[PDB]
């Protein structure tokens, strides 16, 4: 089960697996690089931002 | 709810998931909010799919025993 930190790590791993820099990923997800960095580090942001990033990187989350 | 869980979550269906889980546990919004350590207003916002900080959502998911995972 995900928490705020492991969600960030998931996003980071998915981004790296897709061979995307933070700049390109940020551009693709429609957020600033700073914001993506915040999210990957597990720092607090609005849920909408997280969904923008999950959507942009093609990461699906579901109920266990 | 069986449609929600059968798909990847978005901001709205997450709220609906929370709502249905709360209802299945026979909890009012007041009691659930108390259990999750948030105000009723905040829980209502989350159930309606309105924007809040992710930490709040995790507080609510934890309090209601809802686990989310990567698909």
């Amino acid at each position: 089960p995900l928490n705020q930190q492991s969600l960030g790590l998931l996003i980071k791993e998915r981004r790296k697996s897709a061979a995307l820099t933070q700049d390109v990923a940020a551009m693709l997800c429609g957020v600033t690089k700073k914001t993506l960095i915040r999210v990957e580090k597990g720092e607090d942001v609005y849920i909408s931002t997280v969904f923008k990033i999950l959507d942009g990187l093609g990461i699906d989350i579901v109920s266990a």
